[PDB]
DNA sequence: TTGAGGAATTTCCA
DNA sequence: AATGGAAATTCCTC
């Protein structure tokens, strides 16, 4: 619905926000999976004021992130999983020139839902854009938004209607930057604390010391554990790994850099050994 | 044609091999040129025995490059350039389910050929391993050899065909990163030879030193030259810059960074200079 | 169209 | 079914 709702004399709050990325799937592919969120579990919509015993029913659909008219993404679709097993929650499936998906919202469970049951297809750019119509382009526009939906019927007859979006969610196949450096050496055994100042740090970064020969030979490889903490967005702090040979009687320059993943490695920042 | 010729009593000789690689164009882009030599020329095809005063017809089609019966390649085509200024050669069009370019060898020229109406179009994988009888399949098979063939008639009535094939072609179209410097210092006069570990390095790579005031005011900037080797993917062999000031009293920091283009600098490098 | 360089979508694989 | 990883084929832009 392009109408825009809000949160009444209730509340409709998205107890558990969604992963800031997921990649989405293509008819011609096959699902892509649920969107999960960054606890490793699901996000998690849940209606407060609600009081009466009766199961109303979430109502779930993709909109549009950037610009602001919150409204169905018309490059995008909710994608309703069979899980057959890994599925906690059931599904139904609606229209409107959008699909929506409708799960329940029992009192049993305080009328909180955990929502591992939507995933997200991808609509072609032509396809859509070719219908008598839409305006809107799907070039470079890959930004969404879940959006929940409830229905309330209240005794007096009449219906409050209460909605909510989800943080924005990047639905396509972005690397780390490194700014500054807390420290630059530290002598053999470690243990000393560096903090990396940069950007797109999240809590799936990774940083990994190396060093190479002249040529470029890695000849060291080893994963320095970053920190308990939720750490920041644009800072991490990493525990420096120990060295490989403490027996040296010269300084060794190493290199380390932060990855997400796989294809998402920073450039090579420089840290020296000295020696005991 | 798949039945294979080589040369016979004459020669058919290329003279000029084209570069290895040469991104192709598809029908929904507009060409992408002809195929250009290394010497930043065309590749040129070049018949020898021949004595007689008559022009023949020089062929020119795809074929395989990997595997091993030189055949027509089924998801490349030779494209016409039609060079309204560029193109040196007249063309023609014939086919036999691939398309060949018939240029004219004439002895004008010595029975010599420039190729610079000759480019490159690919099929789409799907539309061709869709037609009944095609076995080999495009994924992954993109590499391409030039084929050239010549029908010389003897007055004895009989028919001398030569071809001959070019080398392999590829047909298809990410930051530097310095992990070690072979020399950290070197004084005024420069010259001396710093080797640069890391990895991203093409041969398009450049290194560029700098200085600039405690805000960020740079008043110095020169590139220093690589080398004539194809160095390595990740080793560069640069040649330490000259400096602007030979006297000065006191060493002085500054920097270097390894360039990809534009949008592709590498952190910048220290790197100081001491005085004569 | 011609002629490319540089990406962003779609399709494909293991 | 669910994804991680790429090749392919469109798309922009000048």
């Amino acid at each position: 619905w392009p109408l825009s709702s809000q949160s009444g004399s209730y509340e409709l709050r998205i107890e558990v926000q969604p992963k800031p990325h997921h990649r989405a799937h293509y008819e011609t592919e096959g699902s892509r999976g649920a969107v999960k969120a960054p606890t490793g579990g699901h996000p998690v919509v849940q209606l407060h004021g609600y009081m009466e015993n009766k199961p109303l029913g979430l109502q779930i659909f993709i909109g549009t992130a950037d610009e602001r008219i919150l409204k169905p993404h018309a490059f995008y679709q909710v994608h309703r999983i069979t899980g057959k097993t890994v599925t906690t929650t059931s599904y139904e499936k609606i229209v409107g020139n959008t699909k929506v998906l409708e799960i329940p919202l029992e009192p049993k469970n305080n009328m909180r839902a955990t929502i591992d049951c939507a995933g997200i297809l991808k609509l072609r750019n032509a396809d859509i854009e070719l219908r008598k119509g839409e305006t809107d382009i799907g070039r470079k526009n890959t930004r969404v938004r879940l959006v929940f939906r409830v229905h309330i019927p209240e005794s007096s007859g009449r219906i409050v209607s209460l909605q909510t979006a989800s943080n924005p969610i990047e639905c396509s196949q972005e690397l780390p930057m490194v700014e500054r450096q807390d420290t630059d050496s530290c002598l053999v055994y470690g243990g000393q604390q560096m903090i990396l100042t940069g950007q797109n740090f999240t809590s799936e970064s990774k940083v990994v010391f190396t060093e190479k020969t002249t040529d470029g030979q890695q000849i060291w490889e080893m994963e320095a554990t970053v920190d308990k903490d939720k750490s920041q967005p644009n800072m991490l702090f990493v525990e420096i790994p120990e060295y490989r040979n403490k027996h040296i009687r010269t300084p060794v320059k190493v290199n380390f850099y932060v990855i997400n993943g796989k294809r998402k490695r920073s450039q090579p920042q420089h840290f020296t050994y000295h020696p005991v």
